[PDB]
Order: structure tokens, then sequence, then C-alpha cells
């Protein structure tokens, strides 16, 4: 129903708003890598380590919020088929701060490695040819770890472990970037991982927010992302937590 | 009209599920408080000053979704009368992270002063009732500088500056906590404001998010919070930037 998609996507609209036009939003992210900046001066590695950065892409160091925006103007739910044809447009923005952190950290005896479900053999041309022109430095296909056959992401991070690197810390939007102990799980179990990880935030794990879309709205409700068009609605209002009024 | 008034709230959903279910949220306001006690500790003020750390409320101290979530449900626009019966219901939560904090400064040479614009009239004795419940120290009420003839905060800080204090850091959910440099006015000249106080962020000015709402919303246009319903739902959807769907 068409009916059922608007407003789907109209309540992602104050959340976008935010995203886009808050100077709130940019402190946000410019926090986020000013603590990340220290967090890897502080880094020490093991002896004959590499010091690797571990950096999510969407929504981390790309901004994809025109792909929300033409969204909401149509109507249109989350589909894969849309989001290659985004990536090919090739207007992604950069996050705020990413690129310098990025080249601080390529120039200053690190690397970093982008883990990121953009696709591969599909999504691969356009992500780096936008990083280019953002002027990231260091966007070699020996840098990216695009999505194969899985989108938990720990598996990538062992194989950049594997050729010698220690990743001294994680950047990401998605608590999924940090390893796969709460993916596929419902918020409940995602916000204990939190918890029981409270004092690496900010450290080594580092947080760009993301109002939009995730594994949180995953975490919504049991197979949210098999419902239908309604039973999404039904879910995220039934999530929402409710003063009753009274005092 | 009713249909206006829900298609207003029902744009706040998603934004309002992060904040409320997601671990992502929890990770962000940890950050936050991390990078707080840092910046705290390495603070050094001039000599015959005592240290003072301010602190909004609203969405950075104290968690108030739950009257989000009462807007959702019944469709109502933001009012102070609506606000002030939720303040008396006694049933504000704690941001993560927040009361830790606030007792590590307190116990360690210095003193936060809350700047909030809950109002000294009506809403003090919620506040600190919600308080001491919640397990902050420190909330005797010459702590407190509550809203008295203006939203603008900056006089408040130099009151606070006045008593001997000198501020070494600021934490809060909107830019205008930091300031009256942009009190008022709309997003470019925020955003503006950010990118010229880029460093602070994580250090001396520290950032909780908030995606329901502050002076970002306002922001989305001239006159905003004058406009009727239907002018704001205009706004929020003329503010969306999105990808026209060609390469
Ligand atoms: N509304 C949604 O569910 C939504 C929006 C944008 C991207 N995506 C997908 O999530 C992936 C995230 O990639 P990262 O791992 O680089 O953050 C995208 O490549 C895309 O496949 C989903
Ligand atoms: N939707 C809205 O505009 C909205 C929501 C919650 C609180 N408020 C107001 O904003 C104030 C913010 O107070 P702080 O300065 O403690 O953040 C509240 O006391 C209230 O007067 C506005
Ligand atoms: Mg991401
Ligand atoms: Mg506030």
């Amino acid at each position: 129903e068409e009916h059922a998609n608007m407003q789907l996507q109209q309540q992602a609209v104050l959340g976008l708003n935010w995203m886009q036009d808050s100077g709130e939003y940019k402190a946000l992210a410019y926090q986020a890598y000013n603590a990340a900046k220290v967090a890897f001066d502080h880094a020490k590695v093991a002896k004959g380590k590499k010091k690797a950065v571990v950096a999510d892409l969407n929504e981390t160091m790309l901004d994809n919020s025109p792909y929300a925006g033409w969204q909401v103007q149509n109507n249109k739910p989350f589909d894969g088929k849309d989001w290659t044809r985004w990536v090919d447009a090739r207007q992604s923005r950069a996050v705020p701060g990413a690129v310098e952190f990025n080249n601080y950290v390529n120039s200053h005896n690190g690397k970093v490695f982008y883990v990121t479900n953009r696709k591969d053999s599909t999504e691969k041309s356009g992500t780096i040819d936008d990083m280019k022109r953002l002027g990231f430095n260091g966007v070699e296909e020996s840098a990216f770890y695009l999505k194969k056959d899985k989108s938990a992401k720990a598996a990538r991070f062992a194989e950049i472990e594997k050729q010698g690197y220690e990743i001294v810390l994680y950047v990401g939007d998605n608590l999924d970037d940090f390893g796969n102990t709460v993916y596929g799980k419902l918020n409940a179990d995602r916000r204990a991982f939190v918890d029981q990880n409270q004092g690496k935030f900010g450290k080594t794990f580092i947080m760009l927010p993301n109002a939009n879309y995730g594994g949180w709205e995953g975490g919504l409700a049991e197979g949210y992302f098999k419902k239908d068009t309604q039973g999404q609605i039904k879910a995220r209002l039934d999530a929402v937590q409710a003063w009753d009024g009274k005092l």
C-alpha cells in the first residue's frame, strides 16, 4: 500500500532533518573524530605489528543522506536495488571530520581499512571514485573490505589482523561495526553490549550518530526486516515508550 | 487539524525509536561523558578560581523521552503547559553516564551547575526530586540556574563566573548550551558556529545527541516556532535534501 509506504518514510523526517541540517549533528561528528585522533595517538601495538584503524563507511565516513531524502520524497522503503543506483550516482558526501582523521592516520604510521557493507561486486567503483573526489588518501583497492558473502564484519576484521596489523580502534555508526556479538540481535541485547563496554566508547570504539537506519531498526522487533510495511510501522509504534499523561 | 497534528508527530517516530531503544544512542552518551571526564581532569583554571562544569539538563543529563512518546501517541505538538505537567509527573530518567560524571566532578574539586530551561518557578520541585532519586549529588538549590526571564543561557553562565568560578567545559544537546551567538538563528549560521569551533567538540564543548527537538528545529525556517502545524510540516519537508534519482 502506498499509504503505508508514505507513513513509514514520514517517520524518518525529523531524524533526517537533524542529520542533514543541524549544527548539532556536525558537532557530534567533530567530537567523534577529535576523540578518535587522541585514541590513535595514544595507541601502542605489540612488537612487530603495524597500527590499523578500522572504519565503517556509510554514515561514518560517507554521508548518504540524499538517498534517505529521496526515500521520503518518493515514499520508498529501503531497497538494495535503489541503493546500488544511489552508489552509482557518485553523489556521496563526507561526514564532517572524517577525511582529516583518515588522512592523519595514514600519514602518522597507521593505516585505515574500510570495512563496509557497500557491495564489493557492484558498489566498489562508485565508492572509490567518490572517496577520491572527497579527498580521502589511501583509497587503493587493498584498503577496502567491502561486502562479499557476509554482512557480519568480524571475519573481515580477522583478515586485517592476519595481514600483520593490530587494530587500535574502530569507528562506526552501528554496533555491528565493533564485532559480531550482537549481530542480528534485538535492542535489549545491543544495549547490554554497550553497557558491558561502557569505558571503550570515545576511546577504542568511536561512535557516529545515525537516527535513520541500522541494526537498531532491525532490533525493534523479532523478524523486523522480513515484516511488510504495515508490520514495520506497527513495530516502530509498539516500541515507543510513552508517558501516560498522569502524575 | 488533527490530521496535521498526527503527521507532525509521526515525523518524530524513527528518531525517537533510536533515542529510546538503540544501544547506539547509549554508546554516544557514554562517549560524551567519557570525553568529558578526560577534559575535566586535564583542565586548569586561573589562580584563585574554582573549577566549574556547566551542564544542560534536558536531553543532556535528564531523559524526557516518555514525553515525546506521549506526543506521538496523542498527536500532540509541543506545548509548555503539557511540559510542566510532565515535569510534575516526576518520571524523568537519567542520560547514560551523566550521574557518574556529575558525581565525579563534584567529588574531585569541581562543581557542576545546571543551566537549564526547565522553569524556575513551576518546574524546579519536580526537577530536584527526580535528580535526587536518580542519584545525582550536589542538587541543592544553589547549583541550579533554571529559566526565569530569558531562554538564552549566556547571562546565567556569566552569573556563575561572577561567583568566582572558571567554567572548564560545557555539556549540552543544543548549541545554545554553549553561548548565545547562534541563539534564534537558522541552521546555516548554527553549522558555521560549529565549523568555527571544530576543535572544541569532545574537549570543552561536550555534545549529546537529540534527534527529537531543539534549536535546530527552529533553525529549519525563519519564524518556524510561530508557524501553524501545516507550516511546520512544510518547513521540515522543504528542508529535506534529496537525491533526484538520476546518475
Ligand atoms: N534504510 C536502510 O536500511 C539502509 C539505508 C542506507 C544503507 N543501507 C545498507 O546498509 C549498508 C551500510 O553500509 P556500512 O557498513 O558502510 O554502514 C549499505 O551499504 C546498504 O546496503 C540500509
Ligand atoms: N518539542 C520541543 O520543542 C520540546 C521538547 C521537550 C522540552 N522542550 C522545552 O525545551 C527546554 C529544554 O530544557 P534544557 O535547557 O534543560 O534542554 C524544556 O525545559 C522545555 O521548555 C521543548
Ligand atoms: Mg555505517
Ligand atoms: Mg537540553
